[PDB]
């Protein structure tokens, strides 16, 4: 077989269109199958993709010869590249994997990889003399093993797919050849894209059928997922928007349900040329699309093209089978299709009507697109340094650009609305989507605020006049004011300016008053800067950290002496209503500047929906927003936005009277030892979720929980919740806390057979109806514990409890700390061992070790220091 060398070409210039021709369907693939009598060889120079999809045909079979010999030669002369489309699944070896499954002679190996890529490229591109290589990824291709996901050899793929990238594509050695992914995931859902994206040259989307168009529907919320405008915004993070073409499929033959799409015309026994008309359907509707933001899509293309001008049957209404019949196709919808998006204003060329000035049309086509389409949609940054810009003239035109760079323009002389983008003022979206929505949402949407563009002029020496008046501008932020020389006039009347004490805004107005100083032309008329309107925000940090307060009977307001005030984007703080009267009536050039309108009720923030956490030493936690400093405590206070209920705002301590440790949950994050408890419910007790995201319970009438704690240390409190008012008389009603100083019956390879007899210590016995119990311990240092409840109700009571605190002073080691100081204060019991005069020297030391376990100040180093000094002497 003969492979003639490839004809010259000319380069691809969008827009695009695409499609993949079934090799079932060539003339040549069987010919015993004489139903079959369309020619992939005969698309129209409409088609700009050619995809070969082989399945379903002979291996040695004549359409390769014909492809190779007559087909590729053929469409290459029309300008139409011929692309092979192989699976997923090739890329990665397993079930079905064509030149991979010879696992010997490509293993997965870092050098087997790389020599499986250039089969690839060797067999499905370079043997019959391809245009490009085209990788399809859905699930219906996933690699497979054993019919089950390979997730070990979808790893493969990736590697693969890079090594391929290097050979072929926009980065590979041959760039003669493309490299394509079409693919039905979203970009999050698809394990390709992230490091396959830089080694392709188009990216095709698989969105067929009415779900393909308006996206899936959230029963739930009753909203729309997966839209047409997501799919491209998640698709938009790895590839250009030049490079995104969408798809719509015709009729295949006897397709069953769920391969219906309904993309063309529906079948009309009144019209026996209906399918071939392409007015107001899913394929026109895709063609006419574009994305929101970024720019111009790449075009649209068709699978089945074979099938072009096939009406689809009707979805409940009799069946037709005419339809299923193979004919020979003329592709008038195909043709049509790129009539429609050529003819699209969308893609008319940027000439000198847009920007008369050349130096500055041929910076924005080669930085916004070259396409009309882009300009009300090109959504980065466009920088002018070229000098040699005379007119400005057509920025306005630009739509929802995100930021704008003047750099050395001399000989720009003024800039105003007609000379900036039309987003340099707060503006909404334009554009109507040509796509069908859910008609089982409320009304069509509103429209999209755009962002406003970021300014930034330095370097224009010949500017006489900046007039940005009526913009709201956030912040003078960017105007690099000692370059601008020859100013005369300027307006900066109606933003939201903080132009105060050192202010960057303050800064460049002062250094701009200079420029039309030292020209002396100064009038009321020249330089205007009044009715603004800054935006208040909240304070990113609070200044009041700490307090200490004293004990007297009186309450004291948490929130408003802790959290409160209104922050500038320049950095000016107010706090109060008069405040903000010393700053309104704030002049410049004896002048004011802030609106009068504009009042502390419509710039100060609010702390209607804030919320406050108060936690003691103890760890009780209170949400009030009052204090009583009748009690001696240190407080921890946190603070809570509405938008965020987890992080704090501002956090700070509160010492009232002499100032006591922190206790931590020592039991938090506890291990289960045993217990008649379900184990799964038993840890939701020690978790840490405050009483239980609607979590559930232990037992059927009286659980026991044997556990252990993570970190042993001197306990001197404990506390455990019921149900957040979600019960009522359903409490438990009886606890008994124990505490495990029994040794150990050894087996310390099984504890828990052993911790179910032992001897235990009660450390508290409660018995009420609270929901919520507290009480002080006498310094325990025991590592395993025993919680029992019962709620004194039916022998199917079902107790529950949502969360239990053990909590104390974290203190390595202190189980040795208070046996040791049981083992002496015994001991200097028996006054009869010897002098009570000479073993004062251990009666003092001992009570600076019990004091020092006992002080508010829990100081580690003072009873670690002081334990070994009772320690010596017991040892004697
Ligand atoms: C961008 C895009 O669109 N992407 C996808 C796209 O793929 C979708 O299009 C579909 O693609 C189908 C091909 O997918 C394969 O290739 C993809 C890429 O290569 C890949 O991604 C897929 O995963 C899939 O891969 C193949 O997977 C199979 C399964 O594992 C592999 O098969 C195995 O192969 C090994 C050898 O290696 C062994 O032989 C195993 O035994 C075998 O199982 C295969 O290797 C994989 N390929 C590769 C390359 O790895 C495509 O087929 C779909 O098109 C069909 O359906 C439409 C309608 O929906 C129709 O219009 C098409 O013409 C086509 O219909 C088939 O036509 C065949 C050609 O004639 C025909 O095959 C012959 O049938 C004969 C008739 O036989 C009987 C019988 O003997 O029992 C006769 C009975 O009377 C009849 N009963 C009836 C009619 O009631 C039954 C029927 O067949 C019955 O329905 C049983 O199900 O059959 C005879 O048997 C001949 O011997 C036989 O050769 C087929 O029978 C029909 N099939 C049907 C269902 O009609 C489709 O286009 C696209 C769609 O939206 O979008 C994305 O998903
Ligand atoms: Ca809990």
């Amino acid at each position: 077989m003969k492979v003639p060398e490839k004809i010259p070409m000319k380069p691809l210039k969008g827009p695009l269109y695409g499609g993949y021709f079934r090799t079932w369907h060539d003339k040549t693939s069987d010919p015993a199958e004489k139903d079959k009598v369309n020619s992939m060889g005969e698309l129209p120079k409409e088609v700009d993709l050619a995809f070969v999809f082989h399945d379903w045909t002979k291996d040695y079979s004549l359409f390769w010869q014909e492809l190779a010999t007559k087909h590729v030669p053929t469409l290459n002369k029309q300008g139409t590249r011929v692309i092979r489309t192989i699976p997923w699944r090739f890329l990665a070896g397993g079930d079905h994997s064509g030149i991979a499954e010879d696992a010997q002679k490509y293993p997965n190996t870092p050098e087997g990889n790389k020599a499986l890529a250039k089969a690839i490229v060797d067999e499905y591109v370079y043997k019959y003399n391809l245009d490009g290589l085209d990788v399809m990824i859905e699930r219906d291709s996933i690699p497979k093993v054993n019919k089950e996901e390979s997730k070990e050899g979808i790893e493969r793929s990736i590697q693969v797919f890079e090594e391929i990238g290097k050979l072929i594509g926009p980065k590979g050695a041959d760039k003669s050849r493309l490299f394509i992914m079409d693919s039905t995931y979203m970009a999050d859902k698809n394990p390709l894209i992230e490091r396959g994206a830089p080694y392709i040259d188009l990216l095709l989307v698989q969105v067929y059928g009415t779900q393909g168009e308006k996206g899936g529907f959230d029963n739930a919320n009753h909203k729309a997922v997966d839209t047409m405008e997501e799919r491209w915004e998640s698709y938009s993070k790895y590839i250009r928007p030049e490079q995104y073409m969408v798809g719509f499929s015709f009729y295949e033959e006897k397709a069953n349900s769920g391969n219906l799409w309904y993309d063309v015309n529906v079948e009309d026994d009144t019209n026996p040329n209906i399918g071939s008309e392409i007015k107001g359907t899913r394929a026109e509707r895709y063609a006419k699309w574009q994305p929101k933001t970024g720019g111009v899509k790449g075009g649209i293309f068709s699978y089945g093209i074979d099938r072009d001008g096939v009406a689809h049957p009707k979805k409940n209404g009799p069946k037709t089978p005419d339809l299923d019949k193979i004919v020979k196709s003329d592709y008038k919808v195909s043709k049509a299709l790129k009539k429609v998006m050529e003819n699209d204003k969308s893609y008319e060329l940027i000439d000198q009507k847009d920007f008369p000035d050349k130096a500055l049309r041929e910076a924005v086509i080669a930085q916004v697109g070259s396409r009309r389409g882009n300009l009300e949609r090109f959504n980065g940054t466009l920088r002018l340094d070229n000098p040699d810009i005379k007119s400005l003239e057509g920025l306005n035109k630009l739509k929802k650009l995100a930021k704008l760079e003047l750099i050395g323009l001399s000989q720009i002389t003024k800039l105003d609305s007609s000379v900036l983008p039309e987003n340099i003022k707060p503006t909404k979206d334009t554009l109507v989507s040509v796509l069908e929505t859910y008609k089982n949402d409320d009304r069509k949407e509103e429209a999209k605020a755009i962002p406003q563009v970021a300014l930034t002029i330095s370097g224009l020496t010949g500017l006489k006049e900046l007039n940005l008046a009526g913009f709201d501008r956030d912040s003078l932020a960017g105007i690099d004011a000692a370059s601008l020389t020859s100013l005369e006039k300027v307006d900066l009347s109606s933003n939201k300016l903080d132009l105060a004490a050192g202010t960057e805004n303050r800064q460049i107005l002062d250094t701009m008053l200079a420029t039309v100083t030292k020209h002396g032309g100064v009038s009321e008329k020249t330089f205007v800067f009044d009715h603004q309107k800054p935006t208040g925000l909240y304070p990113d940090t609070y200044g009041t950290k700490s307090l200490q307060l004293p004990v007297a009977n009186d309450t004291i307001d948490l929130q408003a002496k802790l959290l409160f005030g209104t922050v500038t984007n320049q950095g000016t703080l107010i706090n109060s209503e008069a405040d903000y009267k010393a700053y309104q009536e704030q002049e410049i050039a004896g002048h004011r500047f802030v609106d009068s309108s504009y009042d502390y009720k419509a710039f100060a923030v609010t702390y209607k929906d804030y919320k406050i956490k108060v936690t003691d030493s103890t760890l009780g936690v209170t949400d009030h927003k009052d204090l009583s400093t009748s009690k001696e405590e240190t407080y921890k206070v946190e603070f809570f936005s509405p938008i965020n209920s987890t992080k704090p705002v501002h956090e700070a301590k509160i010492v009232v009277g002499e100032e006591k440790t922190m206790m931590v949950n020592l039991a938090e994050g506890a291990t289960i030892i045993g217990g008649d408890a379900d184990p799964t419910n038993a840890k939701k007790v020690f978790d840490g979720l405050l009483n239980n995201d609607t979590t559930t319970l232990s037992t059927s009438n009286k659980a026991s929980i044997i556990f252990e704690l993570k970190e042993p240390g001197l306990v001197k409190h404990w506390r455990f919740f019921n149900d957040s008012k979600i019960s009522k008389a359903d409490y438990i009603k009886e606890a008994k806390l124990e505490a495990f100083v029994g040794h150990l019956e050894d087996s310390s390879k099984v504890k828990d057979s052993l911790e179910k007899s032992t001897e235990w210590v009660t450390v508290s016995d409660y018995s009420g109806e609270a929901q919520e119990f507290s009480q002080p311990l006498n310094n325990i240092g025991a590592k395993y514990w025993r919680i029992t409840i019962d709620n004194k109700k039916s022998q199917y009571g079902y107790v529950s409890l949502p969360e239990l605190q053990i909590i104390g002073h974290r203190l390595p080691e202190a189980a040795t700390v208070m046996t040791t100081m049981a083992a002496a204060e015994e001991l200097s019991q028996q006054k009869d061992k010897f002098s009570q005069e000479q073993l004062k020297e251990l009666e003092v030391k001992v009570a600076a070790l019990k004091a020092a376990l006992d002080n508010k100040m829990f100081n580690a180093d003072t009873i670690n220091a002081s334990f070994a000094d009772v320690k010596a002497y017991i040892d004697k």
